[PDB]
């Protein structure tokens, strides 16, 4: 499911994202962006073996279970897969936990690099929300 920043941001927002660790919901529509480009089915193999999973590519060294990167953890007790559907609950479910862990959203390299200190509220200028 390919998302539309405007129905992504509400998305986040009844999913108690908004404002979540003081990240305005601005933040996270950003993150997703560049992360996904507000896309569900979106994933990346990064050659450590580990891959990255959902709208806010969630990497499966730490935050899900998938069977295939060799020592790993599943925080998050979740299939990697469930990151992928449209239902984004998980997606949410685990951002939540790994944004709450220590670094802030910086986990998000992207968000890091392509986010960070910049017109952010932007990402749901004139949405309805
Ligand atoms: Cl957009
Ligand atoms: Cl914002
Ligand atoms: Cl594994
Ligand atoms: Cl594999
Ligand atoms: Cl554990
Ligand atoms: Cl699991
Ligand atoms: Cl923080
Ligand atoms: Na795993």
């Amino acid at each position: 499911k390919v998302f539309g920043r405007c129905e992504l941001a509400a998305a986040m927002k009844r999913h108690g994202l908004d404002n979540y660790r003081g990240y305005s919901l601005g933040n996270w529509v950003c993150a997703a962006k560049f992360e996904s480009n507000f896309n569900t089915q979106a994933t990346n193999r990064n050659t450590d073996g580990s891959t990255d999973y959902g709208i806010l590519q969630i990497n499966s060294r730490w935050w899900c279970n998938d069977g295939r990167t060799p020592g790993s953890r599943n925080l998050c007790n979740i299939p990697c897969s469930a990151l992928l559907s449209s239902d984004i609950t998980a997606s949410v479910n685990c951002a939540k936990k790994i944004v709450s862990d220590g670094n802030g959203m910086n986990a998000w390299v992207a968000w890091r690099n392509r986010c960070k200190g910049t017109d952010v509220q932007a990402w749901i200028r004139g949405c309805r929300l």
